[PDB]
């Protein structure tokens, strides 16, 4: 499921018996100013359970204080890098440090009509 | 599966057998600034259906005035009062009045691979 | 499932085997200033499945590009053109030509608790 890129890497986790998905963790630092975004690497690699797709949902904390998730729809059974968009969404610069909890990772069946 | 906490509350609703959840509504009146998010409480204590979560979605015609969903994964079981995080994207401020309906909250079950 | 309302739509595809959905595409020319949103018309008709919801989701590329998705929750049976608002929370203009992909349309089936 999960392979780690580097040793920057940490395994994603789940927070909790009825977790949604799986907790995923910045393997860098950053900086987003205001009204920026960036692209969060995880230096996990991933492959797609068949059959399913990923979506990467908001922490709600960090929803709170303005930083919100942009794109991560993972589909067409893609291998590699997981990565997140934050979007700073706040006043103020919000930082990120290496192995710091950045989003979920919630897995659903594909539903074919 | 809903306990209304408070004679503010208001009993969440299906309005039509096609709908994809529950409206939620304001228990509480609020003033958005433009630029700005808030929490809107609707004091609506839930009980998780097992092995399921819920997702905070966006009514329409609020997105069409700018007013977006921030965070609004509830997973871990999560016993509480039910929070909408409303985003006022627009230029103007956003009124939301005790009693508007502010969102919808969608039940899907929890997939873990 | 689909239905072209004029010769200016295209079929939405099911891109890869893998594929979460079906990629939509603007009927349209638009031109969407930096801090707006605008509803971007498909002409295409749809007809909701038996039991389901259809969800708007973000393309990975016009994210990382600074253009998110507003609403997009489709339920309530829902017959008739399918409309996506895309934000431009980019610094420039942002320009939809006629038959270009803005979003995937992605199809899960209603729980009922
Ligand atoms: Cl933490
Ligand atoms: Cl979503």
């Amino acid at each position: 499921m999960f392979v780690k890129e580097t040793n920057r890497a940490k395994s994603p986790t789940r927070q909790s018996p009825g977790a949604a998905g799986y907790d995923l963790y910045s393997a860098y630092d950053y900086t987003i100013p205001p009204g920026e975004r960036q692209l969060i690497k995880t230096d996990i690699s991933m492959s797609m359970p068949k059959f399913c797709y990923g979506r990467i949902a908001p922490r709600s904390g960090l929803s709170l204080k303005g930083i919100d998730i942009g794109g991560g729809v993972i589909d067409e059974d893609y291998r590699g890098n997981i990565g997140v968009i934050l979007i700073n969404n706040g006043k103020c610069t919000f930082n990120v440090n290496t192995g710091d909890r950045i989003a979920q990772l919630i897995y659903q069946r594909i539903y074919y009509p």
